[PDB]
């Protein structure tokens, strides 16, 4: 009975310590003092790492307003990969964090070749509207476009350009276009700019990411340090989540629709995707009942663990049964489906109103 | 009697035609129709080339407000190299052109490592104050800082990053840092942004440069073309001036003080620099009187031609005498000095008031 899977953690949690990334449990006593109980993603070890989130919670504890920031590429549809990020935002927002969400429409245009009108449409109706329907507060959340964020944010990007080398950027990105160079600096500015007085002066900011995104964060932290004497910036903190494996064994992508469920999928499309998902199940009903299934490798069990079963007892019960022989994939799938069906229907019923609201939460760029 | 020196023109004027650069004389009939008489720099062939300045003058002729734009690196002192640019601005401004001057303080910081406070000080007291004392109108001239120019200008730079390759930039600049990549895009935006409605909508803009600056202009023109469908931009026009050779035979630079006269040089410093200048004169007073001097190679004669003698008769008289044997360098130098002395004293007496005014012509960036 290891339902949370500490085993696969410990392995790289050794190597990430090299980058100053720590086990998330080291912040529990601070979470408590900050008046916060861990979210289920934290209890389950899905949020496994942090860097400097202690410093964030210390500020918060003494009454400082703290912030969380992330951004989204407005391309393709909003999926459960995206949902995992937003749920961390919602948890922090309910605990008093100021939330910033950047729309990466400059990067969309310049790196991904996405048209202006479409980037803006997708951002508002597919990203912001889904985040609102998920529960991000339309009034206190500050959404913005990279291309419409104002002089002091843009100044950072200009000044950061003097404080990084081609080689440092080549390390992070590989072979490096002007667009990618520009994207990299703008993203550091997305993270750091909220510390400027013109955007609220939030010195203490945490960014929720996957380990695979740390190199850009370390660059952003170096930029903050290298700006000493020009503008005073604190190194941003972070939390680290394991990435949810896709329904087809590979990473969730709008690119391959069967990898993931889109939050706008009609019930029949979603069910079919779910019933097609890879499992840790066996050759036949019969072999399953003798040995059991393998949840550690099962994408249905991961849907349960990351989204569909917030109750620890329910998901443990699924883990145990699967292993103990007591359950077949077909039934397991139908159980996850019924959680999914209800979440989708409540979600989609909020979505048309969220779209109306979304267009009023931002000023889209003129061109 | 070739005092204007067409000879050295024709040579490369062949090769620059490859880039679509034309002899400046092809625009005379348009200059006339636009209600403008050529400036002495134009009469003397010092402005030798143009690209698309016909299209500018056609707009102007039908009553459109046309613009000229250039920018300055706020580093070192304002010299007669800089003065030659500003005098072209002043001529255009008197003929109804809107003038924009960019201060390249982002490039100063990121490429040249110049501090923020100092870039800003130097820009205002050394560059803008000297331009005002020279006669640039403090009320109608729009001076701005790269780092303080606003969202729509910055958006261009973000979008341009998707429309140029590392190789195209490598061609212009050599090995290419993030700062240089950033400088190159910002400079295109300096030129193009005035076409946006938020900055006055000046579609028709001419940039006065030396031939050696054309590659960046061709890139800026390509960027305008490549933005079709995103923002409608006209290819900027240009005029081309020969560079004034330095007093020490080499190019004018704040780097080597004896190369040039600074507009703030006290009369004794300036005279000494002038009396030290390289000439086309001879071994001794005696050999000079037989053969003559060589004005084509003489940096005193070039001071006369570019600044000190706006009257064509006076400078021709210097050319002829020098050649005909009638004048020695010592006397020639003292004649140029007396023009210089008077120009400096009138100029410096306007400079303290221009400094006061200058601080009110711009909003310096916060950091
Ligand atoms: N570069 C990200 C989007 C992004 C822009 N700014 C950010 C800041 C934090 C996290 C992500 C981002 C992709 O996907
Ligand atoms: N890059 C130039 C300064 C500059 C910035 N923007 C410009 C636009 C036009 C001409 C020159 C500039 C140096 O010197
Ligand atoms: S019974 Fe459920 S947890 Fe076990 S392998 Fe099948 S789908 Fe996965
Ligand atoms: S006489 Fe004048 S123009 Fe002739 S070489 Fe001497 S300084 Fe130059």
């Amino acid at each position: 009975l290891d339902p949370w899977g500490a085993v696969e953690i410990k392995d790289y949690d050794r190597l990430l310590r090299t980058f100053g990334i720590r086990p998330f449990s080291e912040v529990l006593p601070l979470l408590r003092k900050a008046g916060m109980e861990p979210s289920f993603l934290m209890r389950r070890g899905i949020i496994f790492g942090h860097r400097d989130f202690d410093k964030i919670l210390e500020a918060k504890a003494r009454g400082e307003r703290v912030a969380v920031l992330t951004g989204f590429m407005p391309s393709g549809k909003f999926h459960f990969g995206h949902k995992l990020t937003v749920d961390q935002l919602i948890y922090l927002q309910k605990n008093g964090f100021k939330v910033f969400v950047a729309i990466a429409d400059a990067e969309a245009f310049a790196v991904r070749r996405i048209g202006r009108e479409e980037a803006v449409r997708i951002a508002v109706e597919e990203y912001i509207a889904n985040m609102i329907a998920l529960g991000l507060d339309p009034k206190d959340t500050e959404f913005y476009f990279q291309t419409n964020r104002g002089t002091p944010y843009f100044r950072l990007i200009q000044l950061f350009s003097g404080k990084v080398t081609a080689a440092e950027m080549e390390a992070i990105y590989g072979e490096l276009t002007p667009a990618k160079m520009m994207a990299s600096l703008t993203q550091a500015a997305d993270i750091l700019h909220v510390q400027l007085d013109e955007y609220g002066g939030y010195r203490h900011v945490v960014v929720p990411v996957g380990a695979d995104q740390d190199p850009h964060l370390r660059l952003t932290r170096d930029l903050a340090d290298r700006m000493a004497g020009v503008v005073e910036l604190e190194r941003p903190a972070s939390t680290y989540h394991k990435l949810q494996p896709g329904l087809d064994g590979r990473k969730m992508s709008s690119s391959r629709p069967d990898s993931t469920i889109f939050l706008t999928d009609p019930p029949e499309v979603a069910r079919n995707k779910l019933f097609r998902a890879l499992t840790g199940g066996r050759a036949t009903a019969e072999e399953q009942r003798r040995l059991g299934g393998v949840p550690e490798v099962c994408s249905v069990y991961h849907m349960d663990l990351y989204h569909l079963m917030p109750d620890d007892g329910e998901v443990k019960h699924i883990y145990t049964s699967c292993r103990l022989g007591k359950i077949l994939c077909g039934e397991c799938k139908q159980i996850a489906w019924e959680k999914l069906e209800r979440f989708l229907a409540e979600h989609q019923s909020r979505l048309e109103k969220a779209k109306t609201i979304a267009w009023k939460l931002v000023e889209p760029p003129r061109f």
